[PDB]
C-alpha cells in the first residue's frame, strides 16, 4: 500500500518505480525513495509550473483553471489539494503536474520535499535536485494521516474565510536533506526574507488579502502577509492586482521573471517542480 | 472482457476493482457490483459536474469544452457519447467525469444508473447514492450491444436534425433499487413533474430548441420540450440564452443553485456524479 | 523496451497490444505492428485534430494550448515535440491526441508514418489508413536515436531563431508502403505541390515568418515558405493573420474546411490521425 512496508518486509530494496494498490484495490505505479533518513518516502505528488504568465490557465490545477474569479461556484478553484482528483503519470512528474491516489489513501507521519528542475528525466531527479528536506515531528497522525485529511480539518482551502497569522496554519521544523539555509536565502526573493524565517515549512498561510495559499517550502511566515510570493498552491481567487497572483506559482514573477529582485524568485525556482513525499 | 463473466464462472464474488481487458487486448481495472440482481454490472461512465456555473468550459467533458458554437466544427461537441475517447481513473470517479474502454467494447443487456454525492471515497459508493436503479428489458441488444452504437444508431448526437417528442428516442421503464418516485419527485425541479412521468430511462430527447441531450436519468419525458432541466449531456450548442444551458448538467441552475424553485434541481442532484453500468 | 525486440527474441508475432517497460521501469501497452517491412515499428505517437476552428485551443496538445502569444512565456508552446510529458491512451488514439514514453525512451533508426481516419476502431487501423510510408536511412542514430532528442539537437522547436531553406532541417526520403505520390499531390492543397517535392518527410521546417513547423509528411519543401498549409505540429506563436494559422494542424483550413481548394487541404486528410512509429 506504500514504499514503507516495502522497505519493511524487504530491506536492501533502493530508488525505483514499484507498484502499489490502494486499500480499495485499484493499482498504480509510485516512485519509491529508499535512502532518504532509512528511506521508505513515496512520492505523491508534483507542482509543476508550465507558464508563470498563464495566470490561472491551463496547466494550473493546483490552484484554478477557470481563471481568478469571485463568483459563488468558482472562489473554491479546482480543490486538487483536497480531492479525489488524479493526473499525470510518473515519469512526466518534472514536466507537468502530477497526483496519484496516494495521496489521499496512504497514511504518513512525515512529509519530504525536493525541488527538481523541469525537464529532468527519472533517474537524475535525486541528484539534480536543488533541495531536498524532509519532516522528523510526525504531525500528520492527529491531521489524519495525509494532506487530504489536513485540508479537511483546518484547513479547507477557502477564500476570505481567514486572516494572516492570527489564522495561519501549522509551521513544522524541517532538517535540510540537500540545501542549507544560506541557499534557501538565496533562492527566495530579497524582500521574502524580511518577513519569515528559514528552516520549517508552512501549510496554509492566509495573505494579506485573505487569500489561503497551500504550502510555503522552506520558510515559517512571520508577521508579513505578503505571503503571494513565496507560498505555492492556493484557491481560485486572489483580489490584489487580479489576476496578477493566479497560478500554481501564485507570484514568483511579480517583478519580472527569474530577475531575482525585491519580489522575483531565483530563475533556479521558477523552473523547479516540487515533489511531495509521504511516510 | 466484462464482470459479468467473472460472476459466472467465479461465483461468490463481492463489490470492488477487477483487472479486465478489450478484446484487442489492453488492460483496465474496472469496478464490478456483484450484489444487484444478481450482480455482474461493470462501472463504464460517469458524468461528474465540476463547476455548474462554467457553461461549456474545461471540466465539461460529456456536453463541450470550447463553448456554445454554432459553427460547422462545434455543433458536434466533444462526441464524448460516441468516440473512443476515455479519461479519468475509477477511484475518481467521484470528482471528475470517468469513461473506460468497456463504454464502446464490452455489449451488454441492461444499464444501471447510481447517483453518487461527489467527495465520496469508493468504500460509500453504494451506501452513499441516493439513487440506483436498473433497466430490466435487455434493449441493448437491437441497439448494438452499448451506448457506443446506441449513438451510432439513432441517434447521433447532432444538434438541430430532429424535434421534440415527434423525434425522440427510446423509454425504457426501469426498476427501482434505492430509492422511489416520491423521491424522484422530490430530486427534479418543481415544474419538472409537470411535462415528465417518473420510472423511465430516456436516451436521445430533443429539447424545444432541437438540440440533442443525451440522458434523463428516472422519468421519461411527455410532450414537454423544456427538457434543458432534467437531462444530461448534449452536443455543442444550444441556442436558448446561450450559454446559459450548456455544461454537463445542462441546465440545472436555471432559476439559482440547488435552491430548489420552479427550474432549479435540489442541491442533493447539484453535487450527483451519475455512474453508469453495463450487463 | 520496444517491439523491435519482441519481433526479435519471438518470430511469428503480429499486429497488436502489448506490454512494455521504460529501462526505469514503469509499464505501459504499446500498440505493435509486425508486418511493415520485417515488422516490429512501436507506436510512439499521434498527432490528432479535435478542431480545425479552434485556434490553440484544449485539445492542440502539439502546438499550444493557451493561444498564440509572442510573450516570453508563451512563444515555446507546451513543447510536447520535446518534453517527457504523456496524454491519451492507445485505443483512442484515433479520437484525440495520444502520446507515451516509448516516445523518449526507446532508441529507434527509422520512422513510420500512418493516417488513419478519425474514429476509426483499433482492428480497422491498418486497412482504413489512406497513407503509410516510412523511411529506411536510419537517420535517428546521428540525432540521438528518437524524436525527442531530435529536437535538443537542431531543432529546438522555438519561433523566430531561425529562416525558411536556409534553415531548415532534415529531408528523409521515404518508401511507400501505401499510397502513391498521384495520392500524395492528391490529398495536399493545389497551391501546395507549386512549392515541394513529394517522396520525403522534412523535419523542423521554417515557414515564412520564421515560426518553426514539427513535421511535413509527404513532401520535402521547395525554396516556398508558404509552410504553414502542409506541416504539422509548431510552436506556441506564428504571427501571419493571427491566430488563423495556429494548432496541431497549423493552416489546412486556409480557404475553407476540406474544400480542397488553393490553400486547402482535403476532407480526407483534415480527419486523419497521424500514426507515428519507432523502429
Ligand atoms: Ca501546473
Ligand atoms: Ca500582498
Ligand atoms: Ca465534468
Ligand atoms: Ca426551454
Ligand atoms: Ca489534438
Ligand atoms: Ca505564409
Amino acid at each position: 500500500r506504500s514504499c514503507k512496508e516495502i522497505k519493511l518486509k524487504t530491506k536492501t530494496k533502493e530508488d525505483g518505480v514499484y507498484c502499489l494498490q490502494t486499500k480499495s484495490g485499484q493499482f498504480y505505479q509510485a516512485f519509491c525513495d529508499m535512502n532518504t533518513n532509512g528511506g521508505g518516502w513515496t512520492l505523491v505528488a508534483s507542482v509543476h509550473e508550465n507558464n508563470i504568465a498563464a495566470k490561472c490557465a491551463i496547466g494550473d490545477r493546483w490552484s484554478s483553471q477557470l481563471g481568478s474569479n469571485p463568483a459563488v461556484g468558482f472562489v473554491d478553484g479546482d480543490r486538487s489539494w483536497a480531492n479525489l482528483n488524479t493526473f499525470g503519470r510518473v515519469e512526466s512528474a518534472t514536466d507537468d503536474d502530477y497526483k496519484n491516489p496516494g495521496y489521499f489513501d496512504v497514511d504518513a507521519e512525515d512529509i519530504s520535499v525536493w525541488h527538481v528542475p523541469n525537464g529532468t528525466p527519472l533517474a537524475q531527479w535525486k541528484i539534480s535536485s536543488i533541495f531536498r528536506y524532509h519532516t522528523a515531528t510526525e504531525f500528520l497522525t492527529p491531521l489524519g494521516g495525509n494532506l487530504y485529511f489536513l485540508y479537511k480539518i483546518f484547513y479547507p482551502l477557502v477564500y476570505g474565510s481567514g486572516t494572516c497569522p492570527a489564522s495561519n496554519g501549522p509551521a513544522i521544523p524541517i532538517v535540510y536533506d540537500f540545501g542549507n539555509t544560506i541557499s534557501v536565502a538565496s533562492q527566495v526573493c530579497p524582500a521574502c526574507l524580511g518577513g519569515t524565517l528559514q528552516g520549517y515549512v508552512h501549510l496554509r498561510v492566509f495573505n494579506n488579502e485573505r487569500a489561503p495559499f497551500a504550502l510555503c517550502s522552506g520558510l515559517r511566515v512571520l508577521d508579513n502577509c505578503n505571503t503571494e510570493h513565496y507560498c505555492i498552491g492556493g484557491a481560485g481567487y486572489v483580489p490584489e492586482q487580479t489576476p496578477r497572483q493566479c497560478g500554481d506559482f501564485s507570484a514568483f514573477d511579480w517583478s519580472g521573471i527569474g530577475t531575482h529582485v525585491e519580489w522575483s524568485a531565483s530563475k533556479s525556482l521558477l523552473e523547479a517542480a516540487v515533489f511531495i513525499f509521504y511516510r
